[PDB]
């Protein structure tokens, strides 16, 4: 059972801008890269959104890696616990995505995987809530499995299509 944020707050544009405000020193800047860019095209490839980055300007969703209290309210808790938090679509913070830097990125299992994290994220970002499904990778819980091959669940195209359709 996929869930919408309250309030129900979706993006009124299709063309949306993403910047990587800083780069976890975990991993190689391109692999940094590579792992939101994929991260975008999940919900590109079934939604009519299309996300573009930018390396100046405003950008519409901000991609940050912080410790602790970092200037939201909402502070990170060390390594272990909370991962990442984002927020739904408004201007602002709206849409921005950040990650605990206390925890360990990697590119594949070593320790938390930004790909996966990061569409975890990107659902919030995007107006998507928790999901009760247990396979849809809106549930809150972590859990590595095969990048190579991932693949959103029906109940998370279902959920995000609700919102954007295709
Ligand atoms: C697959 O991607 C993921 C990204 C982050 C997490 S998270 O464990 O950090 N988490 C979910 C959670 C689980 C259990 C109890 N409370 C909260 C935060 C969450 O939902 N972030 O988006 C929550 C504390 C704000 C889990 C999975
Ligand atoms: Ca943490
Ligand atoms: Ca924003
Ligand atoms: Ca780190
Ligand atoms: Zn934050
Ligand atoms: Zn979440």
């Amino acid at each position: 059972g996929f869930r919408e944020m309250p309030g129900g707050p979706v993006w009124r544009k299709h063309y949306i801008t993403y910047r990587i405000n800083n780069y976890t020193p975990d991993m190689n800047r391109e692999d940094v890269d590579y792992a939101i860019r994929k991260a975008f095209q999940v919900w590109s490839n079934v939604t009519p959104l299309k996300f573009s980055k930018i390396n100046t300007g405003m950008a519409d969703i901000l991609v940050v890696f912080a410790r602790g209290a970092h200037g939201d309210f909402h502070a990170f808790d060390g390594k272990g616990g909370i991962l990442a938090h984002a927020f739904g679509p408004g201007s602002g913070i709206g849409g921005d995505a950040h990650f605990d830097e206390d925890e360990f990125w990697t590119t594949h299992s070593g320790g938390t995987n930004l790909f996966l994290t990061a569409v975890h994220e990107i659902g919030h970002s995007l107006g998507l809530g928790h999901s009760s499904d247990p396979k849809a990778v809106m549930f809150p819980t972590y859990k590595y499995v095969d990048i190579n091959t991932f693949r959103l669940s029906a109940d998370d195209i279902r959920g995000i299509q609700s919102l954007y359709g295709d």
